[PDB]
């Protein structure tokens, strides 16, 4: 998680789309879904972000409807946005020991228990979180089965993406699991 505000520059592409979707909270303007193969993907957007300014203009109080408006009313040949980087996450650096294992349980994505003399208990990971991301992967809508294989799949050093989850609940309102799991990137970013 970068302590900064960064400058990204997106083009609608050729339906006309950049393949967010943005949510209000406590007055800020956070991104909510970040579609695969998108303009928003392409330049980074993540999940979690917060959006400050579109074109130079505050976002600071706009209701959800009136982000989506500002977008769709966009000259979209170069929109300007200021991020902040996932203010409302953490990211946890973990071991797994011998067995493979980095030491806790979780379900519907969200962490329930740590496990004694863990490498999750040693670097004080926290019950009632979402994961976000896996080594930098999105992993929201994914099933417990597929995120425990990433976990697998990865190396020793696992690196997770948490959110509280009273946020996290609060951010992934009118979204439907089904589009979550189908529409939000799930990919690697591309260099």
């Amino acid at each position: 998680i970068k302590q900064g505000i960064r400058e990204v520059i997106l083009c609608k592409d050729q339906d006309g789309k950049i393949g967010l979707r943005l949510k209000s909270i406590d007055n800020g303007i956070f991104v909510q879904l970040v579609q695969a193969n998108s303009p928003a993907s392409l330049v980074g957007l993540r999940f979690g972000d917060q959006v400050l300014q579109i074109n130079g203009e505050n976002c600071a109080g706009w209701s959800s409807d009136k982000a989506h408006k500002v977008l769709k009313q966009a000259f979209g040949e170069k929109i300007t946005m200021t991020i902040r980087d996932r203010p409302f996450e953490r990211t946890i650096t973990m071991h797994k020991d011998s067995t493979g294992h980095v030491g806790f349980i979780f379900k519907n994505g969200k962490i329930t228990s740590i496990v004694k003399d863990s490498s999750a208990a040693r670097n004080g990971l926290l019950t009632e979180h979402n994961i976000c991301e896996i080594n930098g992967q999105n992993v929201i809508g994914l099933k417990d089965s597929q995120i425990a294989d990433i976990l697998s799949t990865s190396g020793t050093v696992v690196t997770i993406t948490i959110m509280p989850a009273f946020i996290f609940e609060h951010i992934i309102k009118r979204m439907a699991p089904s589009i979550m799991k189908s529409l939000m990137d799930h990919t690697i970013p591309e260099v």
